[PDB]
């Protein structure tokens, strides 16, 4: 299982040359999720705190 | 790019995962925007406030 | 470089090993000259050879 290990963390750093050679961000993606995700529940808690506020009858 | 795309398909890793995530997040933010927009021509900024 | 680097490192080669050796010899060199240095100024060339 090692050797697997090894050559899979060759293989790793290789892909991480290639894409600093190519000017390529890896966690762009990832990043712009998790500010979603916090743009996300804070909606959500404005959300929750007008149905707190005006109940589930008025609001549907 | 051609070897950095075989290199990770060979460490089985998706590229694109993040970007499919934020995708999926963005319109799940227009939906709750949607709501809460609604709720405030509904009820007007004075009331919401 | 960097690739040449990546696969030294996973070579487990270090690529510094013959200059390091080196720079420590010549250290060697020059304290032993140094002592020859002392003799001959000691003794003289006459004496010496």
């Amino acid at each position: 299982e090692e050797i697997t290990k090894d050559h899979k963390v060759l293989a790793r750093q290789q892909l991480q040359v290639l894409a600093r050679y190519l000017k390529m961000d890896l966690d762009n993606g990832e990043r712009k999720f998790l500010k979603e995700k916090d743009t996300v529940a804070e909606l959500q808690a404005q959300l929750d705190y007008l149905n707190a506020e005006l109940g589930e009858f008025f609001v549907n």
